[PDB]
């Protein structure tokens, strides 16, 4: 990874420092961008749940109260700022039949290992705390397994570097991760500036149902949805309705 400051950088450290687990996976991967791709073709609108516990509800409740209607569950698994875990990581993907992307700090292979053996269907690469030979070398080592990543990206250099390797599944935050807030004229364009046939999913915080086709007609394919769907969990039967 690169060298970072802040929490990134001590998260970055405990990320390389990460125990592999034993665990052997418990069933087949369930593709998260084939998925989207198919409920876009049948005018589902796709929602990825967010879930976090804390950042710098019970988390099988709401994996299974978003279980009908989400297109998948984004669940951080990184400990020390976030609380999340491996256990739950695996125990959600025991517990729900959609798909499930392992939201961490991937920084070596063996956390990929880590996300397949849990159950999860895919994994986050970050562009900003890798080099582009890492990242080149983790979206292979996903694409094993027939994971499609979702590389973020929070700037157009980001960009750049991810359509440079070949990304075809992008998350948008275009966040400053040292305030955790999102820009959202930056997303708008950035947006505008992936290829088509790239699978492509903004994070919103909180929407509005103007903002949803706006969106929609720029050609984004999901929406990652997080505070506005641990305050009221039901907004989602609302989005596919």
């Amino acid at each position: 990874p690169r060298y970072l400051k802040g929490w990134l950088e001590d998260v970055v450290q405990l990320s390389l420092r990460r125990p592999s687990v034993h665990a052997s996976r418990q069933r087949p991967i369930i593709s998260l961008n084939e998925r989207i791709l198919e409920f876009n073709k049948r005018n589902i609108t796709a929602i990825i749940a967010y879930y976090l516990r804390k950042s710098p509800r019970d988390p099988i409740e709401y994996a299974k109260y978003m279980e009908p209607y989400a297109v998948g569950l984004s669940i951080k698994t990184e400990e020390k700022y976030f609380d999340g875990s491996y256990e739950m990581l695996r125990k959600i993907a025991s517990s729900v039949s959609i798909p499930i992307l392992m939201n961490d700090f991937i920084v070596k292979e063996s956390q990929i290992d880590d996300a397949y053996n849990l159950g999860a269907d895919t994994v986050l690469l970050i562009v900003e705390i890798l080099t582009e030979r890492e990242l080149e070398s983790l979206l292979e080592y996903a694409r094993g397994y027939g994971m499609e990543p979702l590389i973020l990206i929070n700037d157009e250099n980001d960009l750049d570097i991810a359509l440079r390797i070949g990304a075809r599944f992008i998350t948008i935050y275009s966040m400053n991760f040292e305030t955790g807030e999102i820009n959202k004229e930056n997303q708008r364009k950035l947006i505008s500036m992936i290829p088509s046939n790239v699978v492509k999913v903004p994070l919103l915080d909180f929407f509005e149902p103007n903002e949803i086709e706006e969106l929609r007609k720029l050609g984004v394919n999901a929406f990652m949805i997080s505070s506005s769907l641990m305050r009221n969990p039901e907004k989602i039967k609302e989005l596919i309705e």
